[PDB]
């Protein structure tokens, strides 16, 4: 309910204060961890 | 009964907040996103950490 | 006989619940996604 | 490989439903149930916790 | 090795006489059953 | 280095002299084959494991 | 804040590199696939060697 709506509202305003459109800061993100999920595969595999 | 009413919660949730919906699931996959780096970087923290433990005391 | 008996015993579920399979879809993956951010927030502080 | 491929097309091709219905249908089962263990394993988390506190 | 393993892989899928599409299809369909039957087990015991 | 290691992959993908698109969509369903293996494995495991549970529990 | 911060490291790091940004992803969902595939094998041989000391032990 209150959780769930502040919680969305949280991260909307955190969003909005960036000035990156939300479709680049997801790009972005998502290439962060594919960066770090190879790492820990090669760490895994040794 | 307990599908659709499931269904029925988190319609009644999600329309409470007067967010399009779209935009819920793009914040919250934004912030799993983040929380998902952090605890990559502490999964590579503690398996370099267990790594020279088995080594030191083994 | 199990694969088909499957769909056609979700297909009935998703249709008694009035709502189009695309909504059903959309809602359950937000709730999915809210309960992974917690159980993320857990498990990193704590 | 073959074999597999041609065995789940004779099985999907029986039931005499879309593809794609099939496959949205099953996602949706599996978000329903893989939500019923979060559920689960935030219990649990919780409990590990208290644990933790009581001992 | 990456190139021999991707010429390998496309020799297998050429043989089923099957678009790749629906080759990628049916074997999500069939992961997607098997992670039900997997999350039914776990959630019982 | 991340520029590096871009690089790297970059260098043989264009090697193979296949499409991108292509690489990717083989190597998905190479994957899926062996997660449906890995799936099949740990069903007969957990279901021997149920049984027993049930039979002395 | 902390993601306003880690979405400019990010973009630092990928300008360098002078790529664009979806041919960054597509070629890293590639190396990520390749090793996913040998991990998979790994996997497959240590659920084969448990399932055969439960034999023998």
């Amino acid at each position: 309910d209150a959780d769930v709506c502040g919680e969305v509202a949280y991260i909307q305003s955190v969003v909005s204060d960036c000035h990156v459109p939300t479709e680049d800061v997801k790009t972005l993100l998502e290439i962060r961890k594919l960066f770090l999920e190879i790492q820990k595969l090669k760490v895994e595999l040794q």
